[PDB]
């Protein structure tokens, strides 16, 4: 019970008891804590608790030192100091933000908004208090016990009476019982076992709930500016193909940490990859959230860098499939491909942690915590979509606000920005670029012709609250008659409902747009479906439009994100 304040830092005795992470609060904090908040039990070596038996007062406002002891005003001795005076708490070693973090639900984004403008130890104290608000809300849903088993693919579910019914989209990961995760889609469902099992009829499923582990690490280490290229050495040789970052990866080494935004397609995987091919000696670790962005660091790696010193860190409990072309968890090749959560206690000359947008402050945090870096170059774009927030419901979370790399880039600028898009017909670049780029980024490709619109807001109908749009789904199957080259084509929409109603009717591959972040494909089908703050979010909509190489066909709900979109409207 001997610890550091987590404000200011002045070695103390008292813990905050009514905080769910007990706090080490220093005497003049504690204070100004327990006075301003319905906190009021204080934690020591012992509790500040009335000793007098069978007493339940627990509040330091309402308790005194008798001699050596706590007692409350009913119980204290003559010679009795009180516990709360002279704007300290009684303790060993002799605000306003700290207070919201401490007593917030996590529903409101004003939460979200402190959490990220308060110091360097508050955003910490925040994101585990935020963490473990997050995981005990899961210990709320009820639990799906097995009714019946209709094939390898499809079953039906009996839920608990009396406990809410959580999404039922791939973001909620549930476990069977212990059978491995199960995954689910829209009384006929779908089941997705990640371990194969002929799925028991009373076997029951529930959401785990991990443990949170305190936080050490800042979420960002503190800047260093250098006056020459630091522990790194580069190649006078570096191929013309990755020419046009050389002043960046000299950026990069003359920096303790640098930040790239790079909107879609321009070139984030190759100045990746290339920072490799730039310091050759340097040993790289290569890091994100998802095993997906990961993956798709392994495949621009597998292009370039030799296959030898490259290994693919896969956590022993394995989820779901990844990246098969390494060698699996040799921790000490040269160059490392691993997800956060998954990260081994180590030390690289770089670290590239890659779509900075999808981490939080607790990622960022974890990252410097198991790594021990001379470089970190963090790479996303905060106009691309945010790791979802499960708590919050009332209020938009800006991108300023994603984390503190995302803070950084919207605030004082990015360090390094990729300018053209070499992904997208030039209608698409130009409207991305007008809505969320400030004008900034440039069309490397053709306008394809191949770029329509249609507003159209049909039927929105709701699977518990996914949506669903039949009449715009409709529209798109009439448009494939009449443009069967668009047979190839990906459908996306905002809800999974939608997606799942569309794979029926037109055959065509689904993803949503938060699982289409990364990818990218030669045509893509967009029905708007809604016209809520979710279909209209501007990095949604963003993330989106940029997914196609060749054409596009948005299905629009919203006449503001309509007008916008510089592509041929259509008729019906
Ligand atoms: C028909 N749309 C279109 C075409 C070319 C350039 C700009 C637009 S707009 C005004 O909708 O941004
Ligand atoms: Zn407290
Ligand atoms: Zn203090
Ligand atoms: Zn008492």
């Amino acid at each position: 019970a001997v610890g550091a304040c987590v404000l200011c830092n002045s070695q103390t005795s008292l813990r905050c008891g009514a905080c769910i992470r007990r706090p080490f609060l220093c005497c003049k904090c504690c204070y100004d804590h327990v006075i301003s908040t319905s906190h009021k039990l204080v934690l020591s070596v012992n509790p500040y608790v009335c000793n007098a038996p069978g007493c339940d007062v627990t509040d330091v406002t309402q308790l005194y030192l008798g001699g050596m002891s706590y007692y409350c005003k009913s119980h204290k001795p003559p010679i009795s100091f009180p516990l709360c005076a002279n704007g300290q708490v009684f303790g060993l070693y002799k605000v306003t933000d700290f207070n919201a973090i401490a007593t917030c639900d996590w529903t409101n984004a004003g939460d979200y908004i402190l959490a990220n403008t308060c110091t360097e130890r508050l955003k910490l104290f925040a994101a585990e208090t935020l963490k473990a608000t997050e995981e005990t809300f899961k210990l709320s849903y009820g639990i799906a016990t097995v009714r019946e088993v209709l094939s390898d693919r499809e079953l039906h579910l009996s839920w608990e009476v009396g406990k809410p019914r959580p999404p039922l989209n791939r973001n909620y990961v549930f476990t069977g019982y212990q059978i491995g995760e199960y995954t689910f889609e829209k009384d006929a469902v779908v089941y997705r076992g990640t371990t194969t099992y002929k799925l028991n009829v009373g076997d029951y499923f529930v959401l785990t709930s991990h443990t949170v582990m305190p936080l050490s690490a800042p979420t960002l280490v503190p800047q260093e500016h250098y006056v020459r290229i630091t522990g790194l050495y580069p190649t006078l040789n570096i191929s013309d193909e990755f020419s046009s970052n050389v002043a960046n990866y000299q950026k990069v080494g003359m920096q303790k940490y640098s930040t790239l935004q790079g909107p879609p397609g321009t070139g984030k995987s190759h100045f990746a990859i290339g920072l490799a091919l730039y310091y050759p000696s340097a040993r790289i670790v290569y890091t994100a959230c998802s095993h997906a962005a990961v993956d798709a660091l392994c495949e621009k790696a597998l292009k370039y860098l030799p296959i030898d010193k490259c290994s693919r860190i896969i956590p022993a409990r394995a989820r779901v499939e990844c990246f098969d072309k390494f060698k699996v968890n040799s921790t000490l090749e040269q160059y490392v491909f691993c997800t956060v959560n998954a990260l081994p206690e180590t030390t690289a000359d770089i670290v590239v942690f890659d779509e900075i947008s999808m981490a939080t402050n607790y990622d960022l945090s974890v990252v410097n915590a198991r790594l021990r870096a001379k470089h970190y170059v963090y790479i996303g774009d905060p106009a691309q979509l945010p790791a979802p927030r499960t708590l919050l419901t009332k209020g938009t979370l800006e991108p300023e606000y994603f984390n503190s790399v995302c803070r950084l880039m919207k605030t004082i600028g990015p360090d390094m920005f990729l300018g053209t898009c070499r992904r997208c017909p030039a209608e698409i670049v130009d409207t991305v670029s007008a809505l969320v780029y400030d004008n900034k980024l440039k069309a490397h490709k053709d306008k394809s012709a191949q770029c329509f619109k249609m507003f159209y807001k049909g039927v929105i109908t709701h699977d518990v609250s996914s949506a669903i749009n039949r009449p715009q789904i409709g529209v798109v199957r009439e448009f494939l008659t009449r443009n069967p080259a668009w047979r190839k084509a990906v459908f996306i929409s905002p809800y999974n409902s939608q997606n799942a109603v569309a794979s029926k009717i037109l055959g065509l591959p689904t993803q949503t747009v938060d699982s289409s972040q990364g990818s990218e494909y030669d045509y893509v089908i967009f029905t708007q479906t809604t016209e809520t703050a979710h279909s209209c979010n501007v990095n949604r909509f963003n993330v989106a439009i940029t997914r196609a190489k060749v054409g596009i066909l948005c299905i629009m709900s919203d006449r503001d994100l309509y007008d916008k979109l510089q592509f041929t409207s259509l008729e019906i």
